[PDB]
Order: structure tokens, then sequence, then C-alpha cells
């Protein structure tokens, strides 16, 4: 009996609280906002599916506990029958059958699509809008956290690898479903890795965009230095144009290279019912 | 009952409006026009096939709803039969069979072939004809949009992955047809990617052609600078010839490298009828 | 009935008129002439086989139309039988069997072999004989056209991919033969590509030969410049010899590298007869 | 009989005492501490599992000895029976069946997770905190020892490769379980190699971090040299900033590149019971 | 009947006269002579086997014609029988069986082995002996011709690809033997390619040997220039020695690198007899 | 009979005396000593196993000779029986069965493990301790000898490849066991190669260690040259330190790169008994 | 009958006399002598096995001739029987069975092992001992000859590829054994190639050794030039030492790189007996 309960406790091992949310700092770029919304919604779906997973972890626990509960009812009847036979009391009762319990529901969230064509931005406009925010440290730590959670899910799969001293049909069925939950949590670990990589692709391009896009300090240089003589003004407008071209170029590379693939987790294997 | 209706609603999820048309700006080049016509006709076929797809999405919805409608008729008869048996009224009626509903038709459009031999163009002719149009931003955004729609079709396939609590022959058949529509929409996503790539091949060559083909500013240079002394005039005609050779060379590379493969989408899997 | 006729019309879709002939301009080189004759004869065989193909396209059309004609005869008899049974006229007639129609013949053309050993040519001889012709633009456009026709045959295969609402043995047989004609036209598209590539190998070597073979302008230089002093005349003959060696070298490379493989198309799948 | 005992002695061959613990010296870095805790806990699990392994080595010994003990009981009865038959004493006794003995329990230890986001450190802070500890010699020798223990486990597997002159069902079963223990010890040798490699990945990054991270001697240089004139002070703050950036950069590389995979050993194959 | 005769004519298509013989010009080198003898004997065997091939081409023709002849005898008897039955003349005759005709014999030629060790030659000896002959143009054109004959045999295989309107056992057997002759002629085309390549290996080394071996003009230089002062005579003998070493070196490379593999053609598939 | 004896002699072919022992000269390095002990113990096991191999070579000889001896007993009885039947003496005797003979025992030697952490050595300490010994010529010749013995064992396998004119069950069994001994000796040849390679890995590192480790002559230079002025003494201690670092570095590389894998030979296939 | 005799003659085709012996000139090097002895003994075994091969070639000839002889006896009896039946003489005789003839024996030669450790040689000692012999021309021509004999054996296999007009069990058996002898001679051709390659490995190292080992002319230079002043004598001994080191180095490379693999030919397939 207790062996079932020990394993029920194992599959109830509290999942470590998952990674935190993703502020992206005041980086006023449409593309950055769209990529961020996609990363956040994928993260939300993962934490929603892990909640149902936890219910299934708990259902396997509960299935072990309600198999044990149902079997507790059976054992009380068996002990009663043994006392009736030992004492020689009254007519023995006919055999029957007993079931187990229930699961969880997942929220159907929306996904964010990017613009069919990003709006054209001015040089110093974009330089300023990128300049007022950060280096992407918030996203970077999101990616870091989400990546370290690969291993926490991978570690959590290990709670479903087996059970002690339990045989019948219910035992066989539970073994299979523990293995399914084991593998599923591992899969969620892999999905964790996938999203972390997508977050890294975005962060890598954020950095690339800051490295190549004209900086606000370059805008300051354009304001402080100025070749105002007529024939030199004819060179200034090209100076501006070269930086404007770099702005367009770099924002385009960000728009393309920061593209990411949506995460679509499978539902956790529903435990099936307990055989009697 | 409602489970069928919930899934019928899922497969009715409105497809996002598809990408817009392709102006190519006043770039007066025969080759550009032919490539453009091919890209447009392929896009038209894709949106035509997606309309029938949407009808099939709706037919799977409708098949679920008319399976449910037909079954609604069955359940009303069943409930009536139960009331007749409970009350002890009149003779029970003989069993029969009931079907479901219909689909959509695709337009057979023409496809555009290129010239068997492009016409020879003069240097400044071609320079001017390319110069008066744009950089291919319209086509580039077509390619961008069409490429982002890969993922919207890929996302839309997910509405056909399953159903809740429905068993019989009709249920089995619908599952298979939902999977077929799922995979087909995914295929259309892949065709979206294919066309976007063909549009990119054209756009890449458009850019290459502008980078290598003598520019109208080079024509301006040929008009403003002119080595008019006799023995130097004997060098001017070679200056002209070198640019004329580059014109021919580059237009030839455009003619070849901007070639593209026609898109030929398969029809959406027609849902088959509902079993009774 | 009409469904058969609609598909019969589809397989009658006029094949675009095939590419034009190959003048090679007055480039008086034996090797060029032999390569050209081989390319022309292969092109002739392809257009001859496509004519029988068109007859088979038409025979599949005609097979659909004469299946329909034969079935028209059957349906008139069936309708007549129904009127006889409805009215109660005279004795019903015994069942029988009805066939369909015919095909096309291909011309057995000769193929041209090259010389077992090309004749030795003089420097200025060969320079002049190459100089009087063109750059191979005619052949280049042949290759271009023949290559664009790959896609027109590949497009034409699509007219044989299917049929609507027709079942029996004749229907099954026609489906198979439509697929065979489909694939065959595709094969002809591939043969089109093959010949275009062989034409390109010849054109590439033509260009290479003009780039490396001493030009007639080099002959003009040899006539205008001349180191006539005795000990310098002893250097002139080596000048001549070096160009003569280049002539021999380059013509040899043309002779080898412009070699091409003969095209040998398979006959179009003959449609088999209509079952009754 | 003795052959069983000789092999029982073989599988009792004392396992060499395993590698020692891992002090990491006063290197006050959170990341170093977390990596160290993970390496230590993996080492503890390996030595815990090897203790149960040793019990199973001893159980195979004991299984051979208690098979021999049980068989000793059998042989005493057999000899007694032979004396009864030789002398012609009393009625022979009925045959029965005899079993064997028991195993070991493994401690369920906790595993250490790293921080979701490491804390930002100051230049000279981190330089000092790394500077006060060592070169990682303790960890390096841990890795060395743990790696040399690969071969001691690999050597210890060889004690379970076979047995002499023993046939029945018990013999067959023991052979299989000796092979399982053989292979398991080899597996533990491989796990030894795995952990040694993870320790090496940490040590390699420790060294890399010391090579690239600004040293305390660089901090001494920053304190001793100082361009105190106003416009040069405007360069000093950048000097500081460049080293601060290197500090951040290098600690980040340590945080990432010193990441390691947890070791999760399988339990030693439990010997099954002795057949009679 | 005529269909058999049409195909009999096809397989009689005259094989183009094969390539000519191989003079090697007065290049007095033992190695050159041995390589040449091997190439010639392989060529002779190929033309001998092609003669039997032509007999088998003719036998397939003849087998078609004598199947037709034998069948001609059968048809005359059949027509006679029909006239006897139509008129009602005399007793019908018993059925029997009729055969067909014969083939060709190949000459068993000797093959030439090279010397077990080539004789040592003097510098100017070898220079002169190579100098008096040509550049290997004769061999080069042999190789050219033999190589162009690959395609003539490959073309000739096509005459054996099929037959029109002929069914029975004899027809089936002939089809198989036509395919065998088809493939065999193709094989002979491949053997043609093989020998051409061996001839090319020899020709390539001939050229290499002339490029590296001291030329007779180098011998002329050694005779015209001569550092006759005592201590310079001590340098002249080394000048001689260096060229003598190059002579030995180069002749050795020719001896090795011009080695070639003997051609050993299979006999043409003998047509088997005609079934009645 | 004699055929068995001829083959018995073949399998008795004296194995060449195996390679000699491994002095490592007075190179006072712990690591060198440990590597040497491992190489020696592996060599001892190989020569111990080859002694049992030789017993099995001799047992196959002996099995052939005692099969022949046992058969000699059989043939004497057969000849006796023939004389009894020819003469008509007395009652024939009943048939029976006869066996063959025995094998060899291998010494269970200890294996040497390396230190869990090598002791830190001083610069000139280690330089001197390496300096007083040799270049590893003794080990090098051990490796040489052991490697040439690969081929002597490989040659010795050939004595077990077959037998002449011997049929029955005993013959079949012996053939199989000769093949097993053949292959085993080959395996021992491969083990010879393995150890030679391990000895070479050690010797290669010995050389590397002498090439990179500061030499005693470098110590002599450190004693003879000495920048004794105060501020130069501040450079001398760094001179010392650089060499001390090289000492540590190089000894560490020796410790790692001279690591080797223990040899573990399989026992020679025991010949099984002779069938009668 | 004659067809058997024609093929018997074919398999008797005289094998070309094999390559000659290997003098190695007075190159007084132990290693050279050992390598030479190994090459010679392998060559001897090959020519010994080819002699038995020739006996088997002759036995296949003889088997064809003694099958024919035995069949000659059969045919004389058959003809006699036919005359007895034609004339009506006396009682026909009972059928029986007739066999065929015999083979050859191979010499069991010794093989030469190299020294377990080559003796240390002095600089000028070794220089002189190499200097007094040749360039390895004798060995080189051995390798050349042995290599050209690859093709003579490969050519000789062709005499065993088939037979004309012979059917029964004996015919089938002979066909198989001719194919076995065919393939075996080919194998011997491959063994010829193998030994030639081993001879080439030795010759290549001989040359390498002469190129790198100090020459006797270098010894002459050491005797003629001599920096006799005290402090320069301290440089002379190093001059000597550098050449002595090169001597040791190069002789070691010869000792290793000139190592070769012994050739071990299989016996020629013994023809089996003729069936009657």
């Amino acid at each position: 009996q207790q062996e079932i309960l020990n394993r029920a406790n194992e599959v109830e091992a509290p999942m470590a609280d998952p990674p935190t949310d993703v502020p992206i700092t005041p980086c006023e770029l449409t593309a950055a906002k769209n990529a961020a919304q996609q990363l956040v919604l994928s993260a939300d779906n993962m934490r929603e599916y892990l909640a149902a997973g936890a219910k299934e972890r708990q259902r396997l626990a509960t299935s072990l506990r309600n198999a044990a509960k149902a079997y507790g009812e059976v054992d009380e009847e068996a002990a009663t029958a043994l006392d009736n036979d030992g004492e020689g009391t009254v007519q023995a009762e006919s055999a029957g059958a007993v079931g187990g319990d229930s699961s969880a529901e997942l929220t159907d969230t929306p996904r964010v699509a990017t613009a069919g064509e990003p709006n054209f931005m001015d040089l110093k406009e974009a330089a300023r809008k990128l300049e007022t925010g950060d280096q992407g440290a918030s996203l970077a730590h999101f990616a870091d956290g989400w990546n370290t959670f690969n291993l926490t899910l991978q570690g959590d799969v290990k709670r479903f690898r087996g059970f002690d001293n339990w045989e019948g049909d219910a035992a066989t069925a539970c073994e299979a479903s523990l293995d399914q939950q084991r593998q599923w949590i591992l899969h969620m670990a892999k999905l964790s890795a996938a999203m972390a990589k997508q977050a890294q692709y975005v962060a890598q391009l954020h950095v690339w965009a800051r490295r190549e896009h004209p900086t606000y300090e370059d805008i300051v240089g354009l304001e402080r230095l100025y070749a105002e003589n007529p024939s030199a003004r004819d060179q200034i407008l090209p100076v501006y144009a070269e930086y404007q071209q770099r702005s367009e170029k770099v924002l385009t590379e960000y728009n393309n290279k920061a593209a990411l693939e949506p995460v679509n987790p499978p539902k956790p294997p529903p435990a099936i019912k307990i055989d009697p």
C-alpha cells in the first residue's frame, strides 16, 4: 500500500516556479514589439500547458492515491470478508467494480502576427527610439531563465520513471502513463530550449541592430558638426543620406533576422482510469 | 452534441485576409513585366485555391454542423421514440439513413510565358527605363507579406488537428478529413514560402540589375563629359561601347537569373459524406 | 457525359508553337557546322515526336470523345430500350460490344557524325573564317527558346492529370494513359532542357574559341606591324608561330569541348482501346 | 563447490576507495559556487550508487555463497540420504525447495539549480573576489581523480565476467546477472568519465575567466596610474568603463560556458533469487 | 509479315566503317613501341569482335528473315490447306516443326608484354630518337576517332530496341536477343571509350616526355656552348650529368605513366533458334 | 594416420621467444614509473596468456596425437579383429568408446593505478631527475620488439589453418578448434600491436617532455648567468618563474598525454575432447 | 571430342617465365638485408605456388584430356556395342564407371624476421656502407618485373573462362573448376601487385635514406674541412654530432618505413575428379 503512496508523493514533487515576464524597455520599434508579443504569448502557452501538466502530475499522484483509495475500499471489504469467514457470521457478498477521478482545461490564447510591411522610419527618429531603451538585458535574462528551466523540466521528468511493488492491470496502465508524462515533461524541456533559442535570435538581432544602426551619438555628431559652406552642404546631404541608408538597412535586417517561430506545445498525456 | 459544435466553430476560424497585389512601378523592362505577370498569376491561383480551401474548412465545419443537424434529426426521432415507449402510445417506426451537404469551384486561369528572345535595347534607353521606376519596394513587400502568410496558413492548419467526444463511422471519417485539410493548409503555407522565394529571386535580380546596369546618372556623365578632339573621339565611341556592353550583359543576367518557377497548388481535400 | 467532353477539351489545349530554327551565321568552321547539324537533327526529332505526342493528346481527347461517341451510341440504345419497356412495344435486343479509333507515325531521320580528324587550319585562315560570322546570338536564342519550352511542355503535362465523374474499365484505363501522357510530356520537357544544355555547351565553346583564338584584328596587327630587319625577322617568324600555335590549340579545344550528346526521345504512350 | 566460492571471492574484490571532495578555494563568485554544488551533488550520487553497486557485487558474491550455502544444505541432505541407502536405515524423505538472501537502499539527494539571473558585479569587486582564491587546482585534481576512476570501475567490471564449472537454472541466472553487473560497473565508469568532463568544462572556464577578466593587478594599475588632468579624466572614466565591460563580458562567458549537465546514474542490477 | 522484314532491315543498318590504324612516326623508343603494340592489338580485337557482332546483327536480321522464311513456308502450307478445305479436295496433312540458320568465328590474337626492364639510354641518344618523330598526332587522331566511334556504336544499339506486331515464342525469344545485342553494342561503345582513354594516357605521357626530356635543341646547345677552361670543364661534366639525369627521369616517367590496360571484349550474344 | 601426425607437428612449431623486459633508465619521475608499471604488467599478462596459448597449440597437437593415440588403440583392436575373422579364432568383442587428455592455468596478476594527483615538483628538481636518465631507448626498443612480434603471432596463426585427409566427428571438431586457435593467435598479434602503440604513446610523450621541459643545461644557464643588480633581480625571479611554469606545464602534459589503456587478453580457446 | 581437346590446349598455354632474382648490391645495412630476405622469400613462395598452379592448369588440361581419354575408352566401347548390335553377334556387356588422374606439392619455406633492435651505427660507417652499393636499381627492376607480371597472370586467367559443346556432370564440374582456377590466377596477379608494392615501399625508403642520410661525400667534407682552432674545435664536435644525429634519424626512418607485409598465397584449387 505505502509503496503506492511513496510514488504518489514523488510525482507531486513541486515544480519550481517558472521564469518571469518580459519587459523590453522603451525601445520604440514596431518590429521589436511584435517579436516581443510573439515570445510572450509562446511563454504564456508553455506555462498554461505546464499547469495542466502539473494537474496530470497530480492526477498520476491522485490516480496512485485514488487507486490506493479505491483499493483501500477493496481492502476494507476484504478484511471484513476475512473476519466473516473466520467467525462464521453471514453470507458472503458478490464482487463488483470501482473506478478513479478527473483532469484540467487549457486556455486558447491568440497569437500575434507581424506587419505585412513595416513603416519607413527616419534616421534620427529610429536612432532616438532605439537609444531611449536598454541593451535587451530584460529579454536576455528571460532567455537565460527560460533556458535554465529546460533542465528543471528535464529534472522533473525523473519523478515519473517508475513505481515500487505494484502489480495488476491498473499497475501496468499507470506505468505506461508515468512514462508518457515523463517523456512529455522532457518534451516541455525541449520546448523551453526552443523558446529560449527564439528569444536569443531576437536578442542577437537587437544587439546587431544597435551595433550597426546609427546611434543617437551619431545624431549628436550630425547636429554638432556641419559643413555649412554651399559646396560642402552638397556633401552634408550625402552624409545624412549615408546614415539614413544605414538606418533603413539595419532596421530591415532586424525585421528579417529577428523573425521567430511560434511555440505550439502538445497537451499532457491524460492519465486513463484505474482498473479493478 | 455541443462538442461537435465547438469544433465546428474552430474550423470556421476566419483566415486572415491574404497579401495584397503587386505594382512594379514604371520600370519599363519587358523581362520585368513578364516575371511580374508570372508572380501575379501564381498569387491569384493561390488565393483562388485558398478560397476553395476556406469552403472546405467551412465544409468540415458544416459537415460537423450537418452531421450534428442530421444527428439532431436523429435525436429528435430518438427522443420521440423514448416518449412513445414510456407512454405506451403507438407502433415504433422503422430505421433509415440520412446524408449531409456540398463544396466549391476553382477558376482555371492562364499562365504567362516569357519571350523566346528579348529585344535588344540601347544603353541610355534601358538606363532611363530602369531609372524612372523604383528599387522594387512594392515587390519586396509583396514577397515579405506572402512570406509572412506562410506562418498564417501554418497557424491555420492547427484548427483541424482534432475533435472532442465523438464516436462512429462519421467521426472516424471526419478525423481523417480534418487531418487532410490540416496538412493541405500546411502545404499551402509551403507554397506561400515557395512563391515568396520566387519573388525574392526576382527582387534580388532587380537589385543586381540596378547595381550593374549603367545608371541614368552614368548617362548624364556621358552627356556632360565628352572628349571631343578627333583622336579622343576615337576613345569616346569605345567609352559608349563599354557601357553598351554592360547594358547588354546586365539585362541578359536579369533575363536569366530572374527566371522563376510557376506555382501549381493542389485542390483542398474534399470532405466526404457523413455516415448514418 | 459532359464531364468527359470537358476533359476531352482540356487534353486538346493547343501546344504552344515550338522554338524556331538555327542559322549559325557565316562562321566557316567544320566543327561548328557538325555540332550545329547534330543540334538541329535532335531538335527536329523532338518536334517530330511532339507531333505524335499531340496526336496522342488528341487521341486521349478523341478516346474520351469516342468513348463518349461509343457511349452515345450505347445511351441512344438504352433510351430506346427504356421507351420500349415503358410503352410495352416489342422484344428486347441482345447486348454486344463497341470499340474506339487510331494514332500517328514518326519520321526516321539520319544523325550527323563528326570528322574522324578535323583538318589543319592556318592562323589567319581560321581567324578570318571565325571573324566573318557572329557571336552565336542565333544559337544562343535557340538555346534560350528551347530552354523556355521546357516549362511549356511541363505546363502542358498538367492537362492530363485527371477526369471528372467517370467510372468503368474504360475510365480506369484512360486514367492510367492520361498519367502516362502527363509524365511523357514532362519527359519531353526534360529532353528540351537536355538539348538546351547541349546548345549551351556549344555556345559556351564558341565564345571561348573567339576569346582565345587569335582574332582577325590580331591578323591586322601582324600585317601592320612587322620587324623587318634580318635578326628581327628571325623573331617575326616566332611571333607568327606563337599565334599559329594558339590557333591550333583553341580550335582543338573547340573541337573537344563543343562535343555534344544526341537526343533520342521515346515515343508517346499510345492510348489503348476503350472498353465496353 | 569451491569453484563457486572462488568466483564469490572474485566479485568481492575490494573497490578502490573513490575520489575525494571538492573545495573550490576562496573564489567568491556565485556562478562558481553553483557549478561546484552541481558537481559535488553529482559526485555524491555516484558514490551512493556505487555503494549499492558494491552491495550488489557482494550480493552476487553472497548469491554465489548462499547458493552454495543453500546447496550446502542440499548436499548435507544428499550425503545423509546416501548413508541411509547404503546402510538400509529408514524411509527416504520428500524433496522440497530452498531460496537465498537481500540488497541496499539509495539516498534521494537534492540537486542545485543556478540563479535565473546572476547579479551584476563591479570590476574591482569581481577582480578581487576571483584574485583571493586559486587557479582551480582542487577542482582540477578532482577532475583528474574522477577521470582516473573511470578505469578503476572499468577494471572492476572484469570481476563479473564469468564462473567455473557450475550448471543448473541458478547458474544460468547468475551468469546473466554477473554480466549485468559487469556492464553496469562499466556504465558507472562512463558516468565517471562524464562527470570528469563536466568538471573539466568548469575548470576550463575558470581558467578562461581568469585569463580574460581584469586581474587584481590591473586594479592595482588603475589605482597607481591616474590621468588626473580634467580632459584626461574624461579618458580615465573610459579606461574604467573598458575594464568594467570586460568584467561583465567575461563573467557572462563564465556563467554560460561553465554550465554543466547533471549526472543521473541508474541503479545497479539487483540480483534475482537462487533456483533450487 | 512485312513488319518482320522492316525490322530485319533495321538491324542490317550498315555499321560505319571503324577507325583507322596507328602509325606512331619515327620516335625510336622501346616503351613507345610496346605501348603502341598493345593499343593496336586491343583495337584489332575490337574490330574482330565487331565483325562477329555484325554477323549477329545480320543473324538477328536473318533470324527475323528466316523466321519469316520458315513462316513463309508455313503460310504457303496454311494457304494450301485453306484451298483444300474450301474446295473439298483431299486429306489434310499432319503438323510438324521447322528451324532457322548460323553465326561467326573470332580470331585468337596474341597480346604484347612490355620489357621486364627497359634499357638505359644516353641523353643525346634519346633526345635524337624522340626528336626525329612527331608530337603523336597520328595516335592522337586514333584516340579521337576511336572515341568518336563510342557514339557510333551507342547509336547502332538503337537498331535493336524493338519490333512491330509479332507474337509467339519465336517473337519473345527474338525480343530478348535484340535487347542483348543492343546492350552488347553499347558495351562495345564503352570499350571504345576505354581504349580511347588508354590511347589518351599514352599520348598524354608522350607529350609530357617531350616537355620534360632534354630536347635535341638542348643537345645542340650542349654542342655549341662549352666551358672549356679546366675548372669550368669540371662544371661542364655536371651540366651533362644534370641533363642525363633528366633523360633517365623522364624516360622512367614515360615507362610508368604510359602503362595501359589491355582491352578484352566479350563475344556478341549469339541469337538462339526460331521456335515453330 | 601420418597426416594427423604431420599436422600435429605443424601446430607444435616453436613460437619465437617473445620480447624482453623494460628498464626505463634513471628518469626519476613518478608518472614515468606508473606508466612503465602499467606497460610491464600488460606485457606480463600477454606472455602468460601466450604460454597457455602454447599449451593449447600443444593441446591441439596433443589432441591430434591423442586422437591418433586413441585411434592407434582402435586400429590395433581393428587389426586384431581382422586377424580373428581371417583365422576364425574366437568370439568378437563389443564396441565401446575412448576419450583424449588436458590444458593450462593463467596467473591472476595485479594492475597498477596512477596517483590521484601527482606531486608538485621544482624546476631544477625535475630537470635533474629527467636529465640523469636516457631518451627512452629501452622503452623504444621494447615497443619496437613488441610491435615486430605482432607479425610473429600473425605468422604463427597460420600453423592452425587446416589438416590433411581426416574425417569423422573428431575431425570436424578439431577443424573448428584449429580455426579458433588461429584466430586467437591473430587476436594476440593485434593485442601485441595495441601494447606497442601504448608504449609508443608513452615514448612520444617522454620525448615531448624532454623537448619542452627546461633542461638541466637550462638550469646550468640559470646558475651561470645571473642579473644580480637589485632592479634586475626583480627580473631574475620572473626568469625563474617562467621556467618553473614550463616545468609544471610540461610535466602536466606528460601526466595526461602519456596515459595508456590496460591490455586484457582473452584466454586461448580450449580444445574440446575427441569423439570416438 | 575435339572441342574438349581445343580447350585442353587453351589451359596449357605456357605461362610466361616469371621475374628474376633480387641482388641488392653491396649496401651493407642489416635492415636492408632483412627487408630483402623477406621480399625474396615471398617471391619464392609465389613462384612455388604458381608451379602448383601450372600443375592445376595442366590438371584441368589433363582432366579435359583424361575426361576425353576416359570418354575415348567409353566411345570405343560404344562403337563396339553398335557394331555388335548391327551385326547381331553376342550378348551385350554391363555398364560400369571410370575415373581420371593427379596433382602437385608445395615447399614449406621459412620466413625471415627482423632484429628486435637494430645495432647502433657510426656516421661515416653507415655513410660508407650505404655509399659502396647502388641506388637500388636491381630491386627497382625486380619491383618493375613483378608488377608487370600482375598483368601476365591476369591475362593467363582468361584461358580458364570457358569450354565448347560439352555436357554432363563432368562438364559442369569442370566449368566450376575452370572458373576457380581463373579467379585464383587473378588472385595471384593481385598478390603479384601486392609484392611489387612492398618492394616499392622498400625501394622508396632506400632512396629516402640515401637522400637524407649523410653521404660519403659529406664524410669527405668532414675530413677535408676542419676548424682546428681550440674554440672552433668546440664547434667541430657539434658538426660531427649533427651529422651523427642525422645518421641515426635516417637509419631509424629506414628501419620503420621500409617495413613490409609477408605474402601468403592460397593453394590453387585442386580439380576434382571426372564423373562417368
